[PDB]
């Protein structure tokens, strides 16, 4: 299988490398999160708020322009329209879920452009939870409208003034805070990244995408499965939901987007999966972009989401193996894509899911080709990149 | 009974108060509107598009944690996650659908604060119609962000130098281009407002949102009405859809909240039923804020989406009948709700919608009333406006 192995490996990816101190936390949640993520009550409480709250299941609406545009049918999952207006309140959702059944009452979670903070400090708010976000400083100066959010929503931002004050400097204080605090906290980790059983955990929680192409297919098709999954990756976690039902049945080509930044040979990229080598980042051993003195180098992408410089394991193997085509889409593809669906279907793009929009023009697909595409989120929260990069 | 009669009238407000010039589109309109509404080949693409563009039907949330502190049972009908943020969707959809079947190739509409011209561009985007967009050039100013969302999407964006270069004068030069354009063109007006028969069928377009709320509670409270339908207006299209299948049911107590600005007596308001006179606005007659020289008044809310001089004339029947509980909301109750609505349920709350919400603390509740008030938007675009507070 390309889901994780009974070892929390994707092929030779993935695993926990961790120090000694974070052995027994991560223990504790490998053996806690099978166990509740199947059991009835817990997918009783998050299918209820998957309805009501989130508003699922998400449209898979066939885009007429774009279908015509590139001569086959184009089906756009609709995450968009999720409330936050990403997939990644899926997850944050699924987790705190997972957390109450453990006992956890203090929830803690890292941040990078806000996103993530923002869709953890939301369910702590519907939840009456405690929560604290790391962020590193240089994103809390520059981020002012989600540190804003989740003050409202009631979140404590710690800004992080350690090392270079950013992404990865906030995730190390996370991880430090979860260790220290084994009695009472859960730490919600934003993409299918981290120490096995993360990965798969958000993969799992994300698989609720799939779950409904695979119905919504059925209905406006009369078969299941596409023939195209396309999907942006940052860490993973919008592709990782929208392959998970279809993963192993390779009639179902997958296409990842990844962020060629200025492009691949400029020096500012984001592109992991083309330009990565081995490393640990996070706990996991996957792709990680090193510069020559081997250190974790800074990703550069218009879009902040896609801009990690590490990938899920998953992703590193589906690639490795060729189980999934993966492109490095640029800057320049990825607004062009936006504009092009806000001009032919009157939807605005995420920046990131923009870069998987910009991927059609890069596959000479059948008449008779099935595409779903994954529309990861709405692009009002990019509106002043659009304004300033238009025309 | 509290929907239009035969003549377009709701007691005595409504009608069609108009110049020669208009009376052939107007009457065409007329004649036409509610036979392609009410047919089966209609309802399957509305529908259709509802479901797959739009996301409908929005979820009916109960929200616990406003039902704890308000001591009853306090559904959203969320139409803040509908595709553009609000409910405007619903009338662009509708009314695009309608101009198609009337073979109409040329559409236009007007803005205020510019949500409904994004709505309206969205939808020709969609269907690759051409389209217009009426903004007075103050709004255009004030608005830069829709401005440039309606360029995104296509359309062509006219500022509008006339009257007072607000929402009143974008209108009124919309519907002159409707009048020069009997060939080719339909205008999407963006509320209950307007000469018959637009009143009335932006409210049926609208009325899916009241359609969902009878399924939606029969499966969660076994009866399929609440005590109360709670929802702000500014024109009255968010209000007339949630109260359109419960209007003539007196069971189902109506509390509609407006936008009091600074105060209804502090000459910064918006608050027109319970300030305006009987007057004609964009040829109804209904309550329109007037100064004393009798000319149309520039009105005044936190919320710029509520800076409407009238108000549709459904809700000025309403009003007049007692049928709807009417509450001047002032600027701070809307802002308190919206910061309320964020930490107990982590939704971002339209400036608008807090209006509503405002309004939960003014009523006086038994612990087995079952509410719905309806999240009219999502508060994103308010962002700034709530930093400032």
């Amino acid at each position: 299988t390309y889901n994780v192995d009974e070892n929390g490996y994707y092929g030779e990816f993935g695993g926990a490398y961790i120090p000694e101190i974070l052995h027994k936390c991560v223990e504790d949640l490998q053996n806690n999160y099978l166990k509740i993520l199947e059991s009835p009550d817990f997918q009783k409480e998050y299918d209820q708020l998957l309805r009501d709250y989130v508003g699922r299941p998400s449209p898979l609406y066939l885009a007429k322009r774009l279908s015509e545009k590139y001569g086959c049918k184009i089906y756009l999952k609709r995450e968009d329209l999720n409330h936050t207006g990403a997939h990644k309140i899926n997850n944050t959702i699924g987790q705190i879920l997972l957390a109450r059944r453990m006992g956890k009452t203090r929830i803690i979670a890292e941040t990078g452009a806000g996103q993530h903070g923002v869709a953890t400090a939301t369910v702590c708010a519907l939840m009456n939870m405690e929560c604290i976000v790391y962020m590193g400083k240089t994103d809390v100066e520059r981020q002012h409208v989600n540190v804003q959010k989740m003050e409202m929503l009631g979140a404590t931002v710690v800004p992080v003034t350690s090392g270079n004050m950013t992404l990865k400097d906030a995730t190390n204080e996370a991880i430090r805070d979860w260790c220290c605090h084994p009695s009472d906290t859960y730490y919600i980790i934003g993409s299918t990244v981290g120490p096995h059983p993360y990965p798969d955990m958000v993969a799992r929680l994300q698989s609720v995408i799939s779950k409904e192409i695979k119905k919504q297919l059925q209905e406006k098709e009369g078969r299941d499965y596409p023939d195209y999954l396309i999907a942006c990756v940052g860490g993973g976690s919008n592709a990782a939901g929208t392959i998970y039902h279809y993963i192993d049945d390779e009639r179902v080509k997958i296409v990842l987007a990844e962020a060629g930044g200025k492009g691949i040979d400029s020096g500012m990229t984001a592109a992991t999966i083309h330009l990565g080598k081995m490393g640990i980042i996070h706990g996991s051993k996957t792709l990680v972009m090193q510069n020559e003195d081997g250190q974790i180098e800074e990703p550069y992408s218009i879009s902040a989401g896609l801009d990690y410089p590490g990938i899920g394991p998953m992703h590193a193997n589906l690639a490795k193996q060729k189980r999934a085509q993966v492109l490095a889409i640029n800057d320049d593809e990825a607004l062009n894509a936006a504009f092009e669906l806000t001009r032919l279907e009157g939807i605005i793009p995420a920046l990131e899911s923009a870069h998987a929009l910009a991927a059609l023009e890069k596959v000479k697909f059948k008449p008779e080709d099935v595409v779903v595409l994954t529309l990861s989120g709405r692009g009002d929260k990019d509106m002043e990149t659009y304004l300033k990069y238009k025309k």
